[PDB]
């Protein structure tokens, strides 16, 4: 059992996965309670009054989604509510909050009351990102760093006496880490830090690359866009291994390549890949969309024999990079080797939970669980 093990497995749940057709629909009762130690509900948002508020009242309240995910506390799972996410991080509103002590003080007391009203065990902070708003370090002031650290302290000071958890999802990018995070403060006060060791590459690069490399590859533009560098950098900056949970993607980054005739890494790209029929987002495909393309549409798979990164797959002018069971096992052995706090997945509804691909239900998440529970390293 994961709950009796020395590791966390932090699973993100997404309310918007309900609005998908056919087998892509995911509801709270699709959560498999044997596969997670912690569930984090994405997302609540920052209202115009500076207070946390539900993003989707129809699902979260009227259809009782908050209650139906908090249900999983009955299995011993800790259920937190996440605030923010990529879309909610587009503007200045989190920066305005954290730079205003009076606004922080109002926010904190209301946020704890909100968590207690719905029965959540904690709050997960998902501002992407302090200073570097949506990765753009030119947008925010340097004082976002101190402001976020003070927000974390003020939340900790209310949550910890009530026995409530406080965590954050954080950037894997050296420049963002340096600009946005007072790492010693966060490492001391947070119960865990979920490092988002994915989205290192995507359509925005204008060339193909892997969503989530584990180790440096000789053709990389930088030495730091890989999970091994990122995790060691969080530790070098002052984070204890026990506080780190390493993110793993249940999806791939897709690309429209300029030329069907070359199809390797670092080749020119004109746009994101064509949207999947279930997830409906250019540049993104769920694992259950990728595995079907490979199994039933003849996409060609290229693996890295040194296992520095997972596979990519292509057909015509479409190309996608993603994690398979093999690289997941390697990544979990890496987690164990460094004695990290555990693993994290984005997100439950993107793995093949329906066994559309015939590899079993939840092939990626089950691979993580099995490797975490395996004593050998
Ligand atoms: C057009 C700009 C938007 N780009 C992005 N979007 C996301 S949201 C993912 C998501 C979630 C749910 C569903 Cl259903 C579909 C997709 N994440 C990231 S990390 C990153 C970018 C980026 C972009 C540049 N950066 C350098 C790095
Ligand atoms: C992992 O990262 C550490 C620290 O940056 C480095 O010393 C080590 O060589 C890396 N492992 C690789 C590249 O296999």
């Amino acid at each position: 059992s994961l709950l009796n093990s020395r590791y966390k497995l932090v699973c993100y749940y997404t309310n918007w996965s309900w609005y998908r057709p056919g087998i892509g629909k995911y509801s709270p009762e699709d959560i498999d309670p044997s596969l997670c130690t912690h569930i984090v509900y994405g997302f609540a948002v920052l209202g115009n009054d500076g207070l946390m508020t539900a993003h989707d009242t129809w699902s979260d309240y009227d259809n009782r989604f908050y209650e139906r995910v908090v249900e999983y506390k009955r299995y011993g799972i800790k259920v937190s509510l996440a605030l923010g996410g990529w879309n909610d991080s587009a503007g200045d509103k989190y920066s305005k909050l954290v730079n205003d002590p009076a606004a922080r003080a109002k926010f904190v007391q209301h946020a704890v009351a909100f968590l207690e009203k719905y029965g959540f065990d904690g709050l997960d902070l998902d501002w992407e990102y302090p200073k570097c708003w949506q990765v753009d370090c030119s947008k925010g002031p340097d004082s976002d760093k101190q402001g976020f650290a003070d927000l974390v302290h003020e939340l900790s000071a209310v949550l910890k006496p009530k026995g409530l958890l406080l965590s954050a999802a954080v950037s894997p990018n050296k420049m963002v880490i340096d600009a946005g995070y007072d790492v010693p403060v966060l490492a001391r006060l947070l119960d865990w830090i979920a490092v988002m060791t994915y989205d290192y590459h995507g359509q925005w690069d204008k060339k193909t690359g892997h969503v989530a490399p584990l180790y440096y590859h000789p053709d990389d533009d930088t030495t730091y866009f890989n999970a091994n560098y990122t995790i060691h950098y969080w530790m070098e900056k002052g984070t204890p291994a026990s506080k780190i949970v390493m993110g793993m993607p249940m999806y791939g980054q897709s690309f429209t390549i300029e030329n069907r005739g070359i199809h390797g890494l670092n080749i020119p790209v004109s746009d994101g890949g064509e949207p999947g029929e279930y997830t409906r987002a250019k540049g993104f495909l769920a694992y259950y969309e990728i595995c079907d393309r490979i199994r039933n549409s003849g996409w060609t798979v290229v693996k890295d024999p040194y296992q520095r990164m997972g596979p990519y797959a292509y057909k015509g002018n479409q190309w996608v990079s993603f994690d398979d069971v093999e690289i997941i096992k390697k990544k979990v052995n890496f987690i164990k080797s460094l004695n990290l706090g555990g693993g994290m997945i984005w997100a439950l509804d993107l793995d093949d939970y329906r066994n559309r691909c015939g590899q079993g239900k939840h092939p990626l998440l089950n691979a993580i669980k099995t490797e975490l529970l395996n004593p050998k390293i």
